[PDB]
């Protein structure tokens, strides 16, 4: 249920950081690109773990884990500018 929680809300870390992109300048849209990219790929990498019953409560985990980085990071970024 936390993961429901977090993986929606990195949605939205998602969502703001791609409204930011699309308002940002070119180098900083490239560099906060990246974190998104990061962000957005764990996003999708947690999204299918907490579907797949294969992935273990470690890979899971770990996915939370980088995903919680990838938003911590980005959303570092999105308060930078």
């Amino acid at each position: 249920e936390n993961l429901d929680k977090m993986i929606s809300e990195a949605e939205v870390l998602n969502d703001m950081a791609a409204r930011k992109l699309i308002t940002l300048d070119a180098e900083q849209q490239l560099e906060l690109m990246k974190s998104l990219v990061a962000t957005q790929s764990q996003l999708e990498a947690t999204k299918n773990l907490i579907g797949d019953p294969n992935a273990t409560v470690a890979d899971l985990q770990i996915a939370y884990t980088t995903l919680g980085n990838n938003t911590q990071a980005l959303g570092n970024e999105l308060i930078k500018l």
